[PDB]
């Protein structure tokens, strides 16, 4: 029952509170999401002025649950099953030669809307690296994540990399360990291997002096 909450078009809420080599920062991000096609649409904010880390660092941290799921899979959802009720979504994020972020969110409804509510705690980084010295280009590239159940804990697992494009040519690894279970006791659905497809394009908002990210995704899965 919690796929029906998904058709039509959702708005969405997203709110991070995150501390970075004790670099601390908020970000508030609003949109909506077409579950139907698989496509997102946000705007983010930082709160407290100057992002202190590159904001392509921040996009898979900052809702599965619109991915699009093709209707011979639609049993495998795990996602939109544990809705309204929600799930906790932590990662461990490893930049290579570089810091780590972990990240615990809650994704759930609060009336109709979808929220994303996230604390995220990054160790170890270089004050001169390319996350705090702000060396990435303001660019996504597309990915795929594995999904695979995780019985005992009644919900899901996905070991994925990100490659983020170093303004020197170099490209920055960003190991990504996720770990999804639900919040509520209601029965879920627990997926056969399968994967997620995801395609990104970033922009800005021509009239923003705020430190903003604009976002465009499509998320598909898939089977084999």
């Amino acid at each position: 029952k919690g796929e029906e909450l998904f058709t039509g078009v959702v708005p969405i809420l997203v709110e991070l509170d995150g501390d970075v080599n004790g670099h601390k920062f908020s970000v508030r991000g609003e949109g909506e999401g077409d579950a139907t096609n698989g496509k997102l649409t946000l705007k983010f904010i930082c709160t407290t002025g100057k992002l202190p880390v590159p904001w392509p660092t921040l996009v898979t941290t900052l809702v599965l649950c619109f991915a699009r799921y093709p209707d011979h899979m639609k049993q495998h959802d795990f996602f939109k099953s544990a809705m309204p009720e929600g799930y906790v979504q932590e990662r461990t994020i490893s930049f290579k030669d570089d810091g780590y972020y972990k990240t615990r969110a809650e994704v759930k409804f609060e009336g109709d809307t979808l929220v994303n509510r996230i604390e995220l705690k990054g160790i170890d980084f270089k004050e001169d690296g390319n996350i705090l010295g702000h060396k990435l280009e303001y660019n996504f590239n597309s990915s795929n994540a594995y999904i695979t159940a995780d019985k005992q804990k009644n919900g899901i697992k996905s070991n994925f990399k990100i490659r983020h494009n170093v303004e020197d040519g170099s490209v920055q690894l960003a190991d990504h360990y996720q770990q999804n279970t639900p919040i509520g006791d209601g029965p879920v659905l627990l997926p056969d291997n399968h994967y997620l497809s995801t395609q990104n394009a970033l922009s800005k908002d021509p009239n923003e002096k705020r430190d903003h990210m604009v976002l465009l995704e499509f998320v598909t899965a898939a089977g084999i």
